[PDB]
């Protein structure tokens, strides 16, 4: 009972930078939040696809190669495949992700935003913890146990623990799509495309693995080096050198505003409101934040006036364009920011910034 379609307008715009296989740019923005959740305030569980697309990133190779499934690893509540699903509507999914008591191993945001599961065709049911490890060869030979189709696009946005275990799973990548009968027939012509943290600089690929583009998004945490890598096979080349992802990361942060979702889905804003306080109403106005503050009337109601504080912080502020340089003056117009950081956990910071979002779009 849903078109796909008619949900991208909830996804927003992306804005990237593609370096097909020099002075520096540097700007430091003081800046202790995670700025780059802005524009995900549509999303609940997982907001990837907010900050990657298969269209707007890989758009070409999509239409050339169309593969009738695509084989998504390390996705949370799958909100990428959730994306991919609006952009494609008669792809079909292979779904894995490490069943952890950590992150989901379940794609609720799939779930939430396309109506049911009917297109996920293997969902990673049933499976052991090394069966949906992708640093494991037991997860690689069971990749086909549903989908007879050969790994034309897959997908990897899984956190590695270290480069060792991202350089594990290309191997075994590279050892699949070179032994098994299925994707074997379909030639050379697969393709990996997994998220890297660029932190050296000439370090070779493993053999027979080639980088055809490094994409640097807007929607990266501003302090890492993180980015994604298109890789094929053929004669090995270098992964992304930190230095080059600066620059680039540099330039789409002092260049570029992130664009707002077409459309609010006022359900998920309510969603995202009441997981950051108990109670907290659209809109979000002086009346709002008034009857938050004399329903506290413990460590909970400090979270609680931290949370208020900022949000009235941002009520008075005035309308900005969503950029790193209005975000900084943001930051350093609140007098209690260290107070914010220290009372609150990464989770209740990311919750914040999505509801600061959507704050920031309502105005004028
Ligand atoms: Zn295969």
């Amino acid at each position: 009972v849903i078109d796909p379609t008619e949900q991208l307008a909830y996804f927003p715009k992306i804005t990237f930078e593609r370096l097909k296989n020099k002075g520096k740019l540097t700007r430091n923005y003081m800046i202790l939040l995670p700025w780059q959740h802005v524009n995900r305030y549509n999303f609940v569980f997982s907001s990837t696809g907010c900050k990657v697309s298969l269209k707007t990133c890989i758009g070409k190779l999509m239409k050339d190669l169309n593969p009738k499934v695509l084989y998504f690893i390390g996705e949370g509540a799958g909100n990428w495949m959730a994306r991919t699903a609006c952009e494609y509507p008669d792809i079909k999914f292979v779904y894995r992700s490490l069943k952890d008591d950590l992150d989901h191993h379940y794609p609720l945001e799939y779930q939430r935003v396309i109506g049911e599961l009917s297109r996920i065709i293997d969902s990673g049911e049933g499976l052991s913890m090394e069966t949906t490890d992708a640093t494991q060869k037991t997860h690689w030979d069971l990749i086909h146990r549903v989908s007879k189709d050969a790994l034309l696009i897959t997908l990897c946005d899984a956190e590695f623990k270290d480069r060792d275990d991202f350089f594990k799973m290309v191997i075994l990548w590279r050892k699949h799509v070179l032994s098994c009968r299925i994707c074997t027939t379909y030639g050379t012509d697969l393709y990996l495309f997994a998220k890297y943290h660029a932190k050296d600089c000439n370090v070779k690929l493993p053999f027979f693995v080639r980088s055809v583009a490094t994409f640097i998004m807007q929607g990266s945490k501003l302090s890492g080096s993180e980015c994604y890598i298109l890789l094929t096979l053929g004669h090995h080349n270098n992964l992304p050198c930190h230095g080059e992802i600066q620059n680039s990361k540099m330039k789409i942060a002092v260049c570029n505003d992130f664009y707002a979702a077409k459309k609010l889905d006022n359900k998920s804003i309510e969603a995202n409101c009441k997981s950051l306080l108990s109670g907290l109403r659209i809109p979000i106005n002086k009346k709002e934040l008034n009857r938050q503050r004399r329903l506290l009337t413990k460590w909970l109601t400090n979270k609680a006036n931290t949370i208020i504080d900022w949000l009235e912080h941002i009520l008075n502020s005035p309308k900005g364009e969503l950029n790193y340089d209005f975000f900084e003056a943001l930051e350093n117009t609140y007098p209690n920011m260290i107070k914010l950081i220290d009372n609150l956990g990464n989770a209740e910071i990311k919750k914040l910034i999505k509801v600061t979002g959507y704050m920031l779009v309502s105005k004028k």
